[PDB]
C-alpha cells in the first residue's frame, strides 16, 4: 500500500514566524537569532518591475515587524542574499532543532508546511519536478512557507522557501541561500516552466509496489537495458533511470529485474486501456524508491 | 488546485507514548494523567481466539512499561473500555492540548499520525468510508496511532486509534471510548467489510472545485432533483446526497446549482472516456465540502 505522507511537522512549526514590512506580510523561518524570508516582503506596491537593489538600499529596520505566535521579536539587522533576506533578531529561538541547509535536485521528495501569517495550516509531501516546480496547494499569503526533510538521525534539512505561483499554477521556491529553483524571477512576470518529465526512478518503484501487492497483469518479459531505456526516455517524456542496483531489495522479493520494468514502462507508456495498477489509470511517478521501501517494510 | 493535506501534527506528537506489556509494544495517547491505547497490548501470544476479559482479569500492573522520549511514567491503574485501555499514570502531560473526544461519521475527513514504538513517523489526511474503514499506510507496530482534527478555535478533536488491518488491506480503528468503527473485531480474523459506496456529498464538493479551475467540459445543462438522485444513488452504489443548502458558497461562486452537479454525476457515472477532471479519470470522493472551501478560500 502507498500513501503520500508528510514527515511530522512539530519541530518546524516551532520555527515559523510572521514577517511584515510596511503593509506586506509573509512567512519566515527562525533558527538561532536569524529569520530567513523571501525578499518580496520589502517590495514596493507597484505594477512595474521591482528593483530589489533599490528597495534594499532604502529599507529601514523600523518598518519590520516579526512575531512568533503573536510575540514580537526585535530586528537588529538585515542582509539580502539572492531572493531571501536574513533578518537578525535580538533573541534566539530556544526551540531551534538540529538542522542543516540542503539544496534539492529534481526527483527529490520533501515536505511543505503551508503557512499563513506565520501560522501553519497544512502539511503535505511533494516532489521537485524536472522543471524545478512543485504542485502545491497554496493561496494568497503562503509566501515563505518552508520545505524540509527529517534525516534518520533527526537532523532537519531546510530546503525550500515558497516564492511565487506561475501563471500555469506551478509553484516556485528558493533554497535558504536565496537561489531560486530553476532560476525563475521572484516577482510577477510572464515566465513559463519547461515541460514536466515523468520521473522514471519513481515509476520503477511504483511498479515494484504493484508487484508486491499481487498486481502483475502488465509485467513484460522483455528486457530493455539502461542505455536503451534512456535513449527511449529522451523521445517519450521520461527522465533517464539513474541506476539499477538500488532496487535489489525489491528485485529479490519479486522475481523481476529493473530491466523488465523498463520494458514494461515502454509497454504502458500511453495508457492501460482500460485496466488499472493500484487504482491508477496511468503510470504513477509520485512515490520514490525510499518511500516505497519505508512504507512497505519500514526501512 | 486540490491536494489532500494533513493539519499540522505538533500538538499531537507531544501526546504519543510507547506502551509495552510483556513483549508486546504499541502506541498510546497521553492526555492529562491518562494514557489510552488499544487493548491488544495485553493479548497473549497465541493463534486461538483472544479472550480479552480473561486477559484483563489476569493483568498485572508491573508488566506495563509506559515511556515518552525514553523516560518512564509510573502506572497507577488500568481499566478496559471496549477495545481500549485507560492507563492512569502518576504524571500529567504538561503538553496536553485543549481537546475533546469526537466520534466520526462516514464521509468525515481527519488526520492520521502514524507512529511506531511511541514515535511519530508520518502524517496524512484520510476520509472515513461508508464501511467504516480507512485507506491508510501502516506496517507492523502502528497500532494505537491516533487520528485527530483541529478546530478553528484550536481545540484538538481526538477521533481515532488505529486497531487492525483487514485481509483486504483496509484499516480499522476505534474511538477513544473504545467503540470500534464498524464494530469489527479487534483481533486477527477472517472478517470482510461490506463494499464501499461513493460519498455523494464529497463528489459534489469535488465537482465544485473543478468548476472553480475552469474545468467544465463535463457540466450537464440539465438538472436532477435530490429525490430523483437519491433513488438513482441506491441503484448505483452512491450514498444519498445530504442537502443543497451547504453548497451555496460554492453554488454562488460557480454559480451552479447542486441539481446540475447531481445530473452530471449520473452522466459521469461511467468513465470519462477518455477525458479527465483535475487529473482524475473517475469521480473522486476524497474531499469534503469543508476541505474544498478551506483550500480554495481559506475559510
Amino acid at each position: 500500500g502507498l500513501k503520500k505522507m508528510a514527515q511530522p511537522s512539530g519541530c518546524v512549526e516551532r520555527c515559523v514566524v510572521r514577517v511584515c514590512y510596511g503593509s506586506t506580510v509573509l512567512n519566515g523561518v527562525w533558527l538561532g537569532d536569524t529569520v530567513t524570508c523571501p525578499r518580496h516582503v520589502i517590495a514596493p506596491s507597484t505594477t512595474v518591475l521591482i528593483d530589489y537593489d533599490h528597495a534594499y538600499s532604502t529599507m529601514r529596520l523600523h518598518n519590520f515587524s516579526v512575531s512568533h505566535n503573536g510575540v514580537f521579536l526585535g530586528v537588529v539587522g538585515v542582509t539580502m542574499h539572492g531572493s531571501v533576506l536574513r533578518i537578525k533578531v535580538s533573541q534566539s529561538n530556544v526551540h531551534t532543532p538540529k538542522h542543516v541547509f540542503k539544496t534539492l535536485k529534481p526527483g527529490d521528495s520533501f515536505n511543505i508546511l503551508a503557512c499563513y501569517e506565520g501560522i501553519a495550516s497544512g502539511v503535505f509531501g511533494v516532489n521537485l519536478r524536472t522543471n524545478f516546480t512543485i504542485k502545491g496547494s497554496f493561496i494568497n499569503g503562503a509566501c515563505g512557507s518552508p520545505g524540509y526533510n527529517v534525516r534518520n538521525d533527526g537532523t532537519v534539512e531546510f530546503c525550500y522557501l515558497h516564492q511565487i505561483e506561475l501563471g500555469s499554477g506551478a509553484h516556485v521556491g528558493s533554497d535558504f541561500t536565496g537561489s531560486v529553483y530553476g532560476n525563475f524571477d521572484d516577482q510577477p512576470s510572464l515566465q513559463v516552466e519547461s515541460a514536466n518529465l515523468m520521473l522514471s526512478d519513481n515509476v520503477v518503484a511504483f511498479l515494484y509496489a504493484a508487484l508486491l501487492n499481487g498486481c502483475r497483469w502488465w509485467l513484460c518479459s522483455t528486457r530493455v537495458n539502461v542505455d536503451g531505456f534512456n535513449e527511449w526516455a529522451m523521445a517519450n517524456g521520461y527522465t533517464s533511470v539513474s541506476s539499477v542496483e538500488c532496487y535489489s531489495i525489491l528485485a529479490a522479493k519479486t522475481g523481476v529485474s529493473v530491466e523488465q520494468l523498463l520494458a514494461s514502462i515502454q509497454h504502458l507508456h500511453e495508457g492501460f486501456g482500460g485496466k488499472n495498477i493500484l487504482g491508477y489509470s496511468s503510470l504513477c511517478d509520485e512515490f520514490t524508491l525510499a518511500e516505497v521501501v519505508k512504507q512497505m517494510y519500514g526501512v
